[PDB]
């Protein structure tokens, strides 16, 4: 997250770190046994780390659980990143509490202008890598479709939306992929891609979760 601030330990109880010997992507806890993340963060040997804050020190409240299965959306296209969503079922349920809680799925899509909270342990620099130890937060609005399409002509599908700042300096970045974009207490987006990080006129692009609600529910139901 570039241009963000320290969230404060466990202030974002639904955030998870996907670890394969190191933190590589974020994710959102949606029920005690399932997490939603991005399809391009898929790999085997994933351990889900809940209740985290400083990812390099155990401080307490952390729960490490291996993933049972990862279900990448069947229509996920790696070249366009269309349908960049994945469900990971945990080997055992997490114990929910105030530091580990699920987030709600939406009932409507959100409008441009809605303000959301984006978090992650991704790069904090737009030029070079600087990965933090604690969770970073950023408040960003959803942009209109015309501003999104002007920024990325021919690269935005109806399963994506843009959020951020056209002037640059504040944005999500690599390492943040798979994590949450929460607006009015609902999971509306998944950190997916962007051109560089926090570059002028190149906002973050997010998976439009409201379009996968029925799929999430059905897929969780049948598994
Ligand atoms: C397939 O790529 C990945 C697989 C697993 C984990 C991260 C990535 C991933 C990789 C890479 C690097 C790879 C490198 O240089 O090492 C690449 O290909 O540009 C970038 C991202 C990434 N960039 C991002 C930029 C933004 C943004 N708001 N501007 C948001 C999410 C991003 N995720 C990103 O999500
Ligand atoms: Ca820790």
């Amino acid at each position: 997250i570039v241009g963000g601030y320290t969230c404060g330990a466990n202030t974002v109880p639904y955030q998870v770190s996907l670890n394969s010997g190191y933190h590589f992507c974020g994710g959102s806890l949606i029920n005690s046994q399932w997490v939603v993340s991005a399809a391009h963060c898929y790999k085997s040997g994933i351990q889900v780390r809940l209740g985290e804050d400083n990812i390099n020190v155990v401080e307490g409240n952390e729960q490490f659980i291996s993933a049972s299965k990862s279900i990448v959306h069947p229509s996920y296209n790696s070249n366009t990143l269309n349908n960049d969503i994945m469900l990971i079922k945990l080997k055992s349920a997490a114990s929910l509490n105030s530091r580990v809680a699920s987030i709600s799925l939406p009932t409507s899509c959100a409008s441009a202008g809605t303000q959301c909270l984006i978090s992650g342990w991704g790069n904090t620099k737009s030029s070079g890598t600087s990965y933090p130890d604690v969770l970073k937060c950023l408040k960003a609005p959803i942009l209109s479709d015309s501003s999104c399409k002007s920024a990325y002509p021919g690269q935005i599908t109806s399963n994506m939306f843009c959020a951020g700042y056209l002037e640059g300096g504040k944005d999500s970045c690599q390492g943040d992929s798979g994590g949450p974009v929460v607006c009015s207490g609902k999971l509306q987006g998944i950190v997916s891609w962007g051109s560089g990080c926090a570059q002028k006129n190149k906002p973050g692009v997010y998976t439009k979760v409201c379009n996968y609600v029925s799929w999430i529910k059905q897929t969780i139901a049948s598994n």
